[PDB]
């Protein structure tokens, strides 16, 4: 659970906090996926962390003009987009995030 499943640089923006909409502010983030949370740093203490238990993950093609976007909405209501210009690495992230989120459903 504390172990790192994936880490890498992605572009990210918050879009809601506790169910309230936020102005986007896209920027690069060093992103760390553990066995139960996604952790954001300015570079390789976290700026922020979210628990992924019960998170809703989807494609975010409808939520941005950017290419290769994922949308995550957490149980407390925080919502984020992740994006990369590199479609294969974005797909790798999508699969890793799916794996961790689904794992929290059964364990
Ligand atoms: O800075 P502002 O004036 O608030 O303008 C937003 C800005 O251009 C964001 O880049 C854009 O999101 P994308 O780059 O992800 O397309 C967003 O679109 P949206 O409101 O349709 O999310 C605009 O509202």
């Amino acid at each position: 659970s504390h172990e790192v499943e994936k880490s890498g640089l992605l572009n990210m923006t918050k879009i809601a906090q506790g169910g309230r909409k936020l102005r986007k502010n896209w920027g690069p983030s060093w992103v760390v996926l553990t066995g139960n949370s996604l952790v954001f740093y300015r570079e390789p203490r976290p700026e922020s962390s979210v628990d992924l238990r019960g998170a809703a993950l989807a494609h975010g093609r409808h939520l941005s003009s950017r290419r290769n976007v994922l949308h995550i909405r957490t149980i407390p209501g925080h919502e984020f987009l992740l994006q990369s210009d590199h479609e294969t690495e974005l797909r790798a992230w999508h699969r890793a995030l799916r794996t961790v989120i689904e794992r929290l459903v059964r364990w």
